[PDB]
């Protein structure tokens, strides 16, 4: 009755996360004509709730079969809820995933993991920035689990109303906003921002996937040319430096 999505960085503590809310209701399995294991499991402790696990990834490019899975997953509706496993001794770099998961528009829940290694972050205040909740966890310890799982169940597509996205530098909103008003209806309005800033990227799966007029192609290119000029950068480049700043600054006013 509530699907949450498992994904975060290799690494993170997932696998262990995974298994110690599931325990041994796992069914394994592979995801349709691609080579990546597919694996899920009903919550011990609520089996109302149903943990959809999804491929380690640092990053949602167009390249790897994982990735894709990652993404053609969350885009597809099918998860009420995203579990970001987070490795809280390298807080920075996973949360260059992170950004991108609340952009998919399905609400984030943050498992800070490896709390017992990291033995300086401010909980609250980290929550408070990043706009998605946060708990801290250990699979090693045992700490965190079920608050973080009960969370996740409480922070839905239906329970969440006010999607706080990561919000850039003026001149890049500005090009999102421009390709959100060219697109329309012609994406879905959960995920529009994924998209907006996926075509500004010119990435090939998702151009390939929607019908977008001579017209929409046309103003997006555009759009995207411009703001190339204004920041005197490729417009990945672009993407990339202010999903950085925007991780330093809210880590800043949160250590
Ligand atoms: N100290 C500590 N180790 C953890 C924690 N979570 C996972 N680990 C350890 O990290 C290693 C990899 O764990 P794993 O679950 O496979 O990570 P992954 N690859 O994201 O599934 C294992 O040795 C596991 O015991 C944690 O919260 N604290």
């Amino acid at each position: 009755m509530t699907e949450i999505a498992l994904i975060g960085n290799p690494n993170s503590g997932k696998t262990s996360l995974f298994n110690l809310i599931t325990g041994h209701n796992q069914r394994v399995g592979n995801w349709p004509g691609v080579a990546v294991e597919r694996k899920s499991g009903l919550v011990k402790k609520n089996k109302d709730l149903e943990i959809q696990d999804l491929p380690g990834i640092y990053s949602m490019s167009p390249y790897s079969p994982e990735e894709k899975v990652a993404r053609d997953y969350l885009l597809s509706q099918r998860a009420d809820s995203i579990l970001n496993v987070v490795d809280a001794t390298n807080l920075e770099r996973n949360l260059y995933l992170t950004t991108q998961l609340i952009e998919t528009g399905i609400p984030v829940t943050i498992a800070l993991n490896m709390i017992d290694v990291l033995d300086k972050i401010n909980v609250d205040k980290l929550s408070y920035h990043l706009g998605v909740p946060v708990v801290a966890t250990s699979a090693l310890k045992q700490t965190g689990v079920d608050q973080v799982v009960k969370k996740a169940a409480h922070t839905t597509t239906s329970t969440v109303g006010d999607l706080a996205f990561p919000i850039y530098d003026d001149r890049l909103e500005a090009a999102i906003s421009q390709i959100l008003e060219v697109l329309g209806n012609s994406v879905p309005q959960r995920s529009a921002r994924f998209y907006a800033i996926k075509l500004f990227e010119q990435d090939s799966l998702v151009e390939a996937e929607l019908d977008l007029s001579q017209f929409q192609r046309k103003e997006i290119e555009d759009i995207i040319r411009i703001t190339e000029e204004i920041f005197t950068e490729d417009a990945e480049s672009i993407v990339i430096n202010e999903r950085y700043a925007f991780i330093e600054r809210v880590c800043q006013m949160a250590e």
